[PDB]
């Protein structure tokens, strides 16, 4: 059985709300988000893992990623796999530009080694990867003004669609006032939402597509 309610931020899986500014990097931001996650759990530290050495290395025809042009965590992942390691925020910070790539292994971070994508539009499939295994990269809809009025409650606009167009973190889920809902961790800053956080709705049909494209990496 699956617990009603998780939230990763409460077993400390889940680093600071991050402002990706006017660079595309919000691919980024949720790839190193779902590693910042394994990584807790398997070390035991939390440390900011580097979004600007994905913008600024995978943006390349091998990974099909952008840079702030955009790109596709999965693509991350297995560039963090193929480099052999991935560098801290820290030594690698966020610059919000593409920048010639400045990886050195001596201060590698953390590591992938494999990734896991889950059956397209399962968000039971996702709950139990939420679970089980933490924090999960995804792919939303996020392109109505509503999504950005939001405050409180479950986001639920009809208008959204299955055509998605933003990666973001899911780190938990649960039911608010007898609505479902994924907990998702956004790049916009804390000024986003509550807190950097949406709750939007689950169970509803894959609603904004949000289990149309999950994955998660393994260490
Ligand atoms: C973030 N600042 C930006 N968005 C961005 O980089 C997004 C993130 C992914 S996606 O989640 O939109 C996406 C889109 C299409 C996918 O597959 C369709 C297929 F292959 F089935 F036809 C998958 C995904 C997912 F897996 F979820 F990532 C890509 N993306 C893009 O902007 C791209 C590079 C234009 C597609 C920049 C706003």
């Amino acid at each position: 059985t699956l617990p009603d309610t998780v939230d990763w931020r409460e077993k400390g899986c889940v680093t600071e709300v991050k402002y990706q500014g006017s660079c595309g990097a919000c691919w980024a931001f949720s790839a190193v988000g779902a590693l910042e996650g394994q990584l807790k759990l398997k070390t035991g530290k939390l440390i900011s893992l580097s979004a600007q050495n994905l913008v600024d290395c995978s943006n390349e025809e091998k990974y099909g990623n952008k840079g702030c042009g955009g790109g596709y965590m999965t693509e991350a992942f297995q560039y963090i796999i193929d480099n052999g390691g991935i560098e801290a925020d820290a030594s690698y910070p966020y610059k919000a530009m593409d920048e010639k790539c400045h990886y050195n292994s001596k201060n590698r971070a953390a590591t992938c080694s494999r990734y896991i994508q889950l059956p397209f539009g399962d968000e039971d499939a996702l709950k139990e990867a939420v679970a089980t295994k933490g924090p999960v990269s995804v792919g939303i809809d996020a392109s109505h003004s509503s999504f950005f009025f939001y405050k409180s409650g479950v986001y639920d606009d009809p208008s959204c669609t299955g055509n998605v167009n933003h990666g973001v973190l899911v780190v938990g889920y649960g039911t608010l006032d007898g609505k479902d809902y994924w907990l998702v961790k956004n790049s916009w800053g804390l000024n986003f939402g509550d807190q950097g956080y949406i709750r939007m709705a689950r169970n509803n049909k894959n609603h904004c597509g949000i289990a149309s494209y999950c994955s998660y990496p393994e260490i």
